[PDB]
């Protein structure tokens, strides 16, 4: 087994793109003076970062409303109602209060019954894998029949205070550098239904993987509400001596060689750290779908959004092994297959 | 069906250093209750609560549940390395990302092998944290694990206090955050393991869970404000808490006489008495601490366990239940056979 996931399926899958597009161009605007004053002539964020666009929600959505949206989308996929779910939950970054749990509110919205049980995981950009594998060891046991697993963030507090910040006449060299990877966050949803495999034979089935850690690093990327400060030259550093730990494993565990891999679903922090994981590992780059030029680091919702759009674009065939893979701040790292 | 091989290795508590009296927080009220009017000391008299715990200055989550952790480490007789697992459940946390269990990690020193996040769900998350870790152990992913939770609430009666001496504050605002001065700051930590390895331990059965979540409304707190609906959070979280025991009594054969202590969640001594009578529970077997340490959130439970656990108070074969519940609302019951 190798503990490896036994009848888990995928039997819907759903992501929200935001509607309000924000260009790094209207972003250099704004910032053209501090960039002067600070002698900055590189276009840091379209040219160095590779981010050309983000999308944002208008300002009264919360985590949880576009939690919900996903939510329903993915129902709808799944051809499943709301009573059907025994677990939720949800796994965003982003969050409506310290209490009650986000995944309380998207549960009230949906109206699951009095015997479902719901919380939040929170672990950075990583949450959205770790929620499917509590769900996953749920399903497997047969405790549950079908699971929702949602994720809604929101990147517009950043945005409107980090760019207050950035363009105040006294904003030193060091608080606009630190600040800067802010600019490159995006706001958008996803949801999952998992479910017991003999309920949906036909599905995909996910069979989980492996984890590691170098949890010494985790002042490296700090975030709130309003501010988020990352030290991007150390993170891309130590996050890719990570993955090669992680990827020994994915090699003993899940029996990897990336040329037998069909795609490859990669959290994504900017294009220069994901061609250097790419290069790392030898993986072809047509392999590797990209939304960061246009969406930017939507955080734990990401790998869900690509494999949703994936899906959607026809490029998963059944029998196609496909690759989640991504390095979380803390730092953590987790790779995990799902055969379509 | 239930957990079969999952056992409870160590437990430790903190309380925090310094006392606010409910004496001292009504001398500061006192001129805001003689405007308004009010002749009645609602914490003390009606609450039942006269003291709860503040932290030194700036002590972060992190800080708090790190201190508990090593506590329980040591009560565990294991070093750090043998730790696969280890799971945040607080309500306070240090930031949105990373997570408040990777800084405890990285002060404690876990393996890369070491998986780690928070689970967020207000009062409720330690027995959730503890049914994931339960499901590991018992998949054979890892052989021990941590579960960590430190409480913060001095902020949350610096801003509140500041709110509620304002010239300004009207009688409908301090009774919507009065339950904020219910709260109370401490922390405990949990390590479990499989239970070949820890023989004499007691065992973690699991249990069960319902949830209310039409009332998330009901209670909403951040770092500096907690705003509550006290009447009709009363009212729905004990109806909810019924329809679980209800559901507890047929699936852990559960009856009430039968069963030696109750670990309740720490809220109030009328929320407290509405619920033992509901069911006839002795009260000499539900051990209060929200008298001199308020509601310490999801963290309480855990508290009272280690409480009971340093007493020395209980003997092999105690049937124990715990019974939490937090804002949601959800409803968990478990059971420790010691
Ligand atoms: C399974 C787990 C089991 C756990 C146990 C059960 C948990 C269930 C809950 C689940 C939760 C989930 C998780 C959580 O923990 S979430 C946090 C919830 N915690 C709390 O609400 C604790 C704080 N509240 C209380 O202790 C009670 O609600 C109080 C004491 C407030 C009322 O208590 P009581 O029933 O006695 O109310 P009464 O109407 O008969 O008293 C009237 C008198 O008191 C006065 N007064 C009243 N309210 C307020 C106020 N807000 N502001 C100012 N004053 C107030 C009033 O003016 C009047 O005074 P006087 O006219 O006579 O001058």
């Amino acid at each position: 087994s190798h503990m490896l996931f036994q009848n888990v399926s995928i039997a819907g899958l759903a992501h929200i793109d935001a509607p309000h597009t924000l260009t790094s161009k209207e972003i250099n605007e704004r910032l053209q003076p501090t960039y002067d004053r600070l002698g900055i002539k590189t276009d840091v964020l379209g040219d160095v970062a590779g981010i050309h666009a983000r999308r944002l929600w208008d300002q009264d959505v919360q985590a949880s409303d576009a939690a919900t949206q996903a939510a329903r989308k993915a129902l709808i996929d799944a051809n499943i109602g709301i009573e059907k779910i025994g677990l939720l939950i949800n796994t965003s970054v982003s969050r409506d209060y310290l209490e009650p749990s986000t995944a309380s509110i998207v549960s009230g919205n949906l109206g699951v019954s009095d015997h479902c049980m719901t919380f939040d995981v929170a672990n950075a950009a990583l949450a959205f894998i770790n929620g499917m594998d509590i769900a996953a060891r749920m399903l497997e046991r047969g405790e549950i029949d079908y699971a929702l697993v949602v994720d809604g963030e929101t990147a517009n507090l950043v945005y409107e205070k980090t760019l207050e910040r950035m363009t105040s006449p006294d904003v030193t060299e060091e608080e606009f550098r630190n600040e800067l990877a802010a600019l490159t966050l995006g706001c958008g949803a996803a949801a999952m239904v998992m479910a017991r495999s003999e309920l949906v034979p036909d599905a995909p089935r996910y069979k989980g993987g492996v984890t590691r850690s170098a949890t010494e690093w985790n002042k490296l990327c700090r975030g709130n509400l309003d501010r988020m400060v990352t030290d991007t030259r150390l993170l891309l550093i130590e996050g890719i001596k990570l993955a090669q730990k992680t990827f020994v494993a994915a090699k003993q565990v899940l029996g990897w060689a990336v040329e037998e891999l069909d795609q490859f679903v990669i959290h994504q922090v900017s294009r220069p750290h994901t061609a250097a994981f790419v290069k790392s590992f030898g993986i072809d780059p047509a392999k590797v779908m990209t939304i960061f030029g246009e969406h930017g680091n939507i955080g734990p919702a990401s790998v869900p959004i690509v494999l949703s759009k994936l899906k959607e674009l026809g490029r998963l065939k059944k029998g196609d092994r496909i690759a989640l893979l991504g390095i979380g701040s803390g730092l953590n790292c987790s790779m995990a297959e799902v055969v379509w």
